[PDB]
């Protein structure tokens, strides 16, 4: 006929699609990882070549981690020093910061602050980034203003343009299927959540050995 | 035998389920969209015909957008004026508001406020909705109370019944697979995240041309 | 040849993988549930046998619910009394509490508080757990300190070790595919979101009848 399969065979194939996925649902996980790998490739320039995205470490770094993070995210605050320590112990490693507004208004405001500072004065970014991360309270307008005053960045205006960069980060995180912070792109892998320094150190080395 | 497929063929089919999804994981995306389309159809009356859900624009509107949103969500605040502007420029378009408690306690409180106002005095809803959206701070009990005082709605009690409407919105968002705000139902599409006015304007027109 | 399927049959099978999942996307839901069931089994000891995780009810309980929850989550606050009431009406039912830091810094701080109290003085945990849940405001350092003072637990230090327990809860929630609170493990089911007492009462009975 016009079909290579018999109708009875077609019916069994359809049943086998269900049975295979229900009995071996790990296939779905593998498929999602494959979808993530393709997303990393398609969004590569947004990840690594966005001039508006702050960078910690050498511009000439041979490995670049991409940190999707939130200044109001508790394990982001605790993980960020570990990311920065990698750049200190491994000069060939840099970290790109992708602030996200996940935890609400103050997160967006904080992100707007660091992104505006980065554009106006890149060298001044790190101090504010760190001050916001080490803050032990949920951020608000007053505390963010204090952070900028305390890092000598209070002269720098928060721009509407920086909110577009922030929106790009948000769109990027969605395209990569990231729905939690901290999320860290390391080579072909997206690390979900914080990890201790030794594990991070191992993972970056495994990726350093691939260059 | 009792099988249209040979055992060897069955084995290859199972392998092909995996290989097909891993090599072409876009199939999963298409399947999720199909699942979303079915969800929109099954939850149609909860979406469009819930009297307890506030509406912006004409009751006789031929196109109705459903805005899943959060008063503590930064890009919700910035996107909402665009949704309202559509109803001003396109009188045949209305917007149904589905407040969500995603960003925590104050979000629920704020939602409770607008939903309670809608039930007691529908015409009084819009002012409070707008005041809460334009608020530049993470909401709290005091700021929500100020919003109600500033919109002459402070006489209206927050009801436990409005918390049921809010719970319905939450359950609805889950059934639709919405895990982020703002999410906007436009015809057969669920728009993820905010978009600029011109893009929104194009999308609504494409849907207006289908009526 | 080396293939049980003809090439034309292979092509049709690949097409049928797509068509089956797009026409019957409920298969994906069933597959995810299967993946959840396997996750519950593999993470069983983290769920039920973590000494660092607070328990409400009898240690010798024959049914144990696992409550993934957040002190800044509005419907968590309203659902928790229902979970505790089950343990009062059904002494053979206990509830394990898994605090999560989803809503930000104060959530982590609050979780750190209850987990630190549990380890130092288990009997003192419940009062603080309840006080934090009944709090009508988004928590902050001051309000958390007040909660501890008001429950005679302010002598107990927040430990860095409790932050590891909290991180375990977070990792556990991810492995189980939980991306919202309250999430309640009941036997082989993961209940998403809050439910009224009568429905909860029915579900626990259905699981009680399986022991």
């Amino acid at each position: 006929s016009n079909a290579a399969l018999k109708a009875a065979q077609e019916k069994e194939v359809r049943a086998l699609v269900r049975d295979t996925l229900v009995s071996n649902p790990e296939i779905l996980e593998e498929a999602i990882m494959a979808l993530q790998t393709k997303a990393l490739a398609s969004e590569h320039d947004a990840l690594y070549n966005d001039a508006a995205s702050p960078r910690i470490g050498a511009k000439d770094a041979k490995l670049v981690l991409v940190s999707f993070t939130d200044y109001n995210c508790p394990y982001c605050k605790r993980f960020d020093p570990l990311l920065e320590k990698i750049t200190e112990q491994y000069p060939d490693v840099a970290v790109i910061i992708k602030p996200l507004p996940f935890k609400g208004e103050s997160s967006a405001k904080a992100s707007q602050a660091v992104l505006s500072v980065w554009k106006e004065d890149p060298k001044a970014f790190l101090a504010l980034h760190q001050r916001l991360m080490q803050k032990k309270t949920m951020l608000d307008n007053a505390s963010i203003e204090d952070a900028m005053k305390s890092t000598n960045t209070s002269k720098i205006k928060l721009t509407d343009d920086s909110l577009k960069t922030l929106q790009n980060n948000l769109e990027l995180s969605r395209k990569l299927g990231i729905q939690g912070t901290p999320a860290t792109v390391i080579g072909d892998t997206i690390l979900p959540g914080a990890v201790d320094y030794d594990q991070l150190e191992i993972i970056v080395k495994e990726q350093l050995a691939k260059v």
